[PDB]
């Protein structure tokens, strides 16, 4: 039931399963969550992050497409921690799916307790992108990874980083994204990663360059692509939590240093020192107490490294892996002297509503996406910043699954891209609809202190009303799907969030959906930084024309 | 700030303020909220439940008042914790307004946390129908105490409590049903209550008959009333932390014992053992910590007593104010060897959809509500004991505010009394439109393990998802106003839960949305319990065509 042996994609073309393309395409898109080029381990469910799953077990995954496939135009199938629970009446304008994924009241709003829940099959952890079927492979993350680069670059050396190196662990679906980031940003990485498999799945997509033999040779390999001005990542097999003490002793001074392990699940994302991935997977079933202190001790030991790097003055972050709170937990009482990437370099691009944006191109061909490429280059025709992403991203990010994209804009452009792409399904110059969703990591749509709210100005971290009135709004506006999670990115206990998606299929009644949900959705995130006092975020509504009563 | 030396009362009439009857009634029904003669302390934005507040502040009232008086019919205002924060373009068929009160993530959802935020300014606790404009006085928990006092003495008398009493505390807003349920299911009581301006209020709204001069003469009161099978409610000044242990030490032997004191709020609701209110409200200010142990150290102690009652066979039940986990908290490892009044005796309704459904007469007129009786028992001929509710209700329960009425029905009878009560208001039968909603308390709408689903039959008592499919649902269907708020019942922590109140004004329109929305609200909660495998869920689903997958 949670093992199945298949290669699972999307449907291509334009002949239709379901009985419209709205219901059609979370269909695909749920099937394009498990591709093998897509998904980390989807034999199992698993899309990436740890244990993110698409659906709770592959009784419920048959039963979600059986379910879709017979979807009329005016009925809503609830999702229930990855199992479809209920079908209901509702109107053409709503959302034809909703979405909730691992909520749990919050004193029990842990991982002891969800993975009770999961052996009684009543669990399914949705990550972000892996349960609201709207995952792109390594793409979905990389630009804001990239973003994150360049603004700590220009930041600290200037803004390019030609001769600096990144140090950095975790060469999974998502933390995958950051060698690709830092050469795109103009830096050197070492990217340290414990299974080998994991390392291929990199080189094969093209998201890691090379492959060291040794900490010896990686170091060589740094000393010389900086000093000559190279772009080149390295991965390194091994374990962060032994590696990154190591460069300390040797007194190595990275230009940068972060982490993206998944250090958010214990007893699953996080290798303990001296284990192999296999005594790790076979003690989880056994001992799964002594995994997670295990894992923790030595996230401990890893976090007292990153801070030593500090100490020495260089840029150290947290990626968004709550690794800073697992150290805590375990006695490392100043985990949090270092800040997490969105306080100290993304917020400003969240109080314009920007945000990892995206769509994917159902027909599943490569030139429905160029074509949308070469129209948003059309519709923003004076960001050279942005018409650089696009053109990186043709040379550099191969296509996992049906073709799609990444393009970080906010309140204004959202609308006009969506509406726009839209009229190119009409008049057929994109083969098939397209869907446009986005991460639930938002400007309007996470509440998490320990990530994307963490040390709001107002004091405002743990506030979680906004991502459930995001939801609420997405709903009343007519997204295609609409979904509320907990514990993304950051695991259980740390965050709520909402996602959308909304199909593109050229008719009148999607331009006016499409019109509304991209206006409200990135509209949301200006209102919740402009309550919060950024005066960005108050320019920003201004300029856009938002009403925000207070 | 929070005071405001004025009473305010929802408008009255077919003259309309705001632009539409759609947004008209949520301005009269948060209006009505704060009624001198519905809300506990309305000058401080008090309507019950502790600090459960129908607006953040007094600023925020006055832009909520405003912003709904100009809203348009295609527009829906955002409250985020009782503030108005933003207004978004949606359509005529969405909720004109969505709330979102008191949401914390869960590492954060605590009262110190809480009360932090209130500090500055960022915080407000919704309940459930006080932050969510839907609270008609002590009338909305009135049936459900009745029919929790009527079950358990079917379980445990043959049924009729002629010549029993019962002993609890606790005569605030929702604890002062007590008395009067009570005296309608046959029983006399004591009810235990620390201020006697709560009393008074209970006494003026004719919800308790006398009070006791002090505890001996109260015991020769009920000892007079029982003998002759009358079925009398005495109130008695004082503090049940003191009385309960008295009773206990006396060898008093009630025939059932619960409470209802506002135990959930440790720092505001509670008053410790020898304390008078007024000390108790002005420590809250200087020393909280030590407010909360000296409030939690006397729950522990009345929750013992209540044990030592039950030990002595005495009908013993938690009717949904944590105050066993407190004690326990406090020491009290076995706090939870009495149940909670759902899994004990109500879990049975909730799983044919019935719980706490109401509506409300926008014009003011009690003959409105008069005639809603008399149709509803046209439309359910065949049920004695909800018309001898309607009888009771009629006979024995006062208005406060807006005439209003309380009446549990479940799945199917919701929608086919909207739709009549919709078409009365077409007609001219009722003067003015209607609001049909509910408590949060219902059987789709919350999660609560120390309450609404505590002991779950298959252990999900924890699984929040539901409310949240809950909110979004109703969101889809065209409910007019939805809520999702946290912590309401139970307090900071244990819960999570969804409102919905939809207008009926008579239109086409308003029949569209309320057949769908009044199926697919009490819809979810059969959904739910059969999910967890409740045979009569499942047989109520299967009797009412609902379309569950799995
Ligand atoms: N900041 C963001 O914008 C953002 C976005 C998405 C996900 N995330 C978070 O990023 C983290 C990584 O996500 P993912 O999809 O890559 O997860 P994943 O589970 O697919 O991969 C985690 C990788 O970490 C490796 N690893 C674990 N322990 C290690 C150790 N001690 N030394 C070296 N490598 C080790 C594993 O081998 C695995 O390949 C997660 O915590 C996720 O929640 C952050
Ligand atoms: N079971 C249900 O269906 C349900 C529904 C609504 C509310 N509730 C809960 O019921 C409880 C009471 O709600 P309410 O609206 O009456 O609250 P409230 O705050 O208006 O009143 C609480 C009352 O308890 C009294 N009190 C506090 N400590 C006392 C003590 N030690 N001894 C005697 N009296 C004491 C106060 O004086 C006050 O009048 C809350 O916990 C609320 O969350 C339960």
């Amino acid at each position: 039931n949670n093992y199945r042996d298949v290669e699972i994609r999307a449907p291509r073309g334009n002949k239709l399963t379901a009985k419209s393309w709205l219901t059609e395409a979370p269909l695909r898109m749920l099937m394009n969550n498990l591709d093998p080029q897509v998904a980390e381990n989807p034999k199992e469910l698993v899309v990436y992050g740890g244990i993110g799953r698409a659906a709770r077990n592959w009784e419920c995954y048959d039963k979600i497409v059986e379910t879709l496939t017979r979807l009329e135009d005016d009925e809503t199938l609830l999702v229930q921690s990855g199992k479809p629970v209920g079908v209901f009446k509702t109107h053409s304008n709503a959302p034809r799916v909703l979405i909730a994924n691992s909520n749990l009241v919050p004193h029990w709003a842990n991982w002891e307790h969800f993975n009770e829940l999961d052996a009684k099959g009543l669990a399914m952890y949705g990550q972000m992108t892996a349960g609201s079927w709207i995952y792109i492979g390594s793409q979905g993350i990389v630009q804001g990874t990239y973003e994150t680069f360049v603004e700590a670059g220009r930041q600290h050396y200037g803004g390019s980083l030609k001769g600096k190196w990144v140090l950095t662990a975790g060469l999974g679906g998502m933390g995958g994204a950051q060698p690709l980031a830092a050469t795109l940003a103009g830096a050197c990485s070492l990217n340290i990663e414990s299974q080998q498999s994991r390392i291929d799945f990199r080189l094969e997509t093209r998201y890691v360059d090379e492959q060291a033999t040794d900490l010896d040779d990686a170091l060589v390999r740094i000393a010389k692509y900086t000093a000559e001005g190279k772009a080149i990542s390295i991965a390194l097999h091994g374990n962060a939590a032994e590696i990154l003490p190591e460069l300390v002793k040797r007194g190595v001074r990275p230009d940068m240093v972060t982490d993206q392990t998944s250090a958010h699940d214990p007893l699953n994302g996080y290798l303990p020192a001296g284990w192999t991935w296999e005594q790790y997977r076979d003690r989880a079933q056994t001992e799964p107490a002594a995994v997670v202190k295990a894992a923790k001790q030595s996230m401990a030991v890893h976090v007292q490294a990153m801070l030593d790097f500090q100490k020495q003055g260089v840029p150290t972050f947290d990626y968004g892996n709550n690794i800073r709170q697992m150290a805590k937990e375990e006695g490392v009482a100043n985990a949090f002297d270092f800040p997490g990437f969105v306080p100290a370099y993304i917020r400003p691009l969240f109080c314009r509503g920007v945000g990892p944006f995206r769509w994917a191109a159902l027909s599943g061909e490569a030139e429905d996406i160029y074509k949308t490429d070469a129209k948003v280059k059309e519709l923003i025709p004076d960001d050279a910043h942005l018409h650089r992403w696009l053109d990186m991203a043709r040379e550099r990010i191969s296509f996992q699954g049906l073709p799609a994209r990444i393009c970080w804009v906010g309140l204004g452009l959202r609308a006009k891209l969506g509406l726009a792409f839209n009229e190119m399904v009409r008049s057929g110059e994109l083969s098939a609809p397209v869907v446009i969703g986005r991460d639930h990591l938002d400007s309007g749509s996470v509440s998490s202190p320990n990530r994307e709210t963490e040390a709001m100005r107002d004091g405002s971290d743990a506030v979680s009303d906004w991502p459930l009135l995001n939801a609420l709004l997405n709903t009343a506006g007519g997204a295609t799907w609409v979904s509320l999670h907990h514990g993304g990115g950051v695991g259980m206990g740390f965050s709520q969030h909402s996602g959308m998606v909304i199909v593109c299929d050229g008719t009148d009644e999607a331009a006016e959906r499409i019109a509304r949900v991209l206006t409200n959705d990135p509209g949301t995130g200006v209102m919740r930084h402009a309550d919060a006092g950024y005066d960005i975020a108050i320019d920003c509504a201004k300029e856009q024309g938002l009403d925000l009563p207070m």
